[PDB]
């Protein structure tokens, strides 16, 4: 289906997320993003930071146990040497944020695709303070076309893949612990 939409989450994988960056069209940098809600908790959208980039995209807004959703970003349009980093947040039903980090660069010859997810205790908009933590403080994933597990805390755990391009799919599980 599309950026924005909630899907069953059997349906989510590497082909949706091929089809949602092909509909963002030819630019430069771009990111499909799409996260299996597994959790046995709803997820409300919380905000999205983008530290560079832009989405034309609505986080999509509630998201049940059983359910993945699918959103997109892309580089700022124009003259700019530049790629499309950011954090989204969810709020969980039990009261604490999930946070998914993402990072395109504009320039492979220096820089790679990087990742990264956790829960934070309470309610915690998606900030630079956030982007700074995910990116320099809190061992960030590779996005290196390889799946990479860790335990989340408060009875969850992360499964996921980026690959390793400028046209980017990032691919997250979250389940029980």
């Amino acid at each position: 289906d599309v950026a924005g939409a909630v899907i069953d989450g059997a349906g989510l994988g590497p082909d949706v997320l091929k089809t949602v960056l092909e509909a963002l069209g030819n630019v430069k940098r771009k990111i499909a993003v799409g996260i299996d809600n597994e959790s046995g908790k709803t997820w409300t959208a919380m905000n999205t930071y983008f530290r560079s980039g832009t989405s034309d995209i609505v986080l999509p807004h509630k998201v049940a146990h059983g359910k993945a959703l699918l959103y997109n970003g892309q580089k700022n349009r124009g003259p700019v040497a530049t790629g499309v980093v950011g954090v989204i947040a969810y709020s969980m039903s039990d009261g604490n944020t999930l946070a998914v980090l993402f990072s395109v660069p504009y320039d492979y010859n220096w820089y790679s695709n990087w990742w990264n997810v956790r829960v934070y205790k309470g309610q915690k908009r998606a900030d630079q303070r956030m982007y700074e933590e995910l990116y320099y403080h809190r061992s960030p994933f590779r996005g290196d076309n390889g799946w990479h597990s860790r335990g989340l805390g408060y009875g969850l755990k992360s499964r996921g893949f980026m690959n390793s391009s400028g046209h980017a799919i990032l691919e997250i599980h979250v389940t029980k612990a």
